[PDB]
């Protein structure tokens, strides 16, 4: 089916714990997969404007680890329902990708989750302005725009409202599209 052959190609990217412990400052991000219309979608959040970094620019839900959490997909998790109200029983986290290196003392590591299809997102307003879907196929084919930097802009059909797309955000977002829809019989 759609949903075990995208977990099956997920799994072979898993670098699970492997570089988990390693004494950096850690945060976590939840690359949420929705299955509607017979494709795959990711789950995008924009940023409140309210907020000191990066206000009002997209992002996937996530944050800084803390004490309570058991491992780094707990940070996720957590995050993620603090966010938008997504509850544990809604998530399967089937794997964690390459972490992304920054600032020479952070590491962020990604979770890909497979989000139940009776969830439906409850922005909290201090820290996201919306949520949003986007065809994980959109990925393949981006309309881009040069800031000089690669930018995606998918406007969703709708409501016609354009979001941009850039940085380690859009490089994910790609990664994942590659795993999942990379040959494929039609
Ligand atoms: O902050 C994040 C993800 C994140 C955290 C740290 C570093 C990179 C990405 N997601 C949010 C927060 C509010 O609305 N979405």
């Amino acid at each position: 089916s759609m949903l075990d052959d995208a977990k099956a190609r997920l799994r072979k990217y898993d670098i699970g714990g492997k570089y988990s412990h390693l004494p950096y400052n850690k945060y976590s991000v939840l690359l949420p997969l929705v299955a509607k219309e017979g494709k795959l979608h990711l789950l995008f959040t924009v940023r409140s404007e309210k907020l000191r970094r990066a206000p009002g620019e997209v992002c996937f839900p996530g944050g800084k680890r803390d004490p309570t959490d058991m491992d780094d997909a707990a940070t996720a998790l957590r995050e993620a329902q603090e966010e938008v109200g997504l509850r544990p029983h809604q998530v399967e986290v089937v794997c964690c990708l390459v972490p992304c290196l920054i600032d020479t003392d952070t590491l962020i590591t990604p979770f890909v989750g497979l989000i139940d299809h009776n969830f439906q997102a409850q922005p909290n307003p201090a820290e996201v302005k919306d949520v949003f879907l986007v065809p994980l196929a959109y990925f393949l084919h981006p309309q881009v725009h040069d800031q000089i930097n690669h930018i995606f802009e998918y406007t969703n059909p709708e409501d016609g409202v354009t979001y941009q797309i850039k940085g380690m955000t859009a490089n994910l977002a790609v990664l994942v599209a590659f795993i999942i829809l990379e040959k494929k019989p039609t």
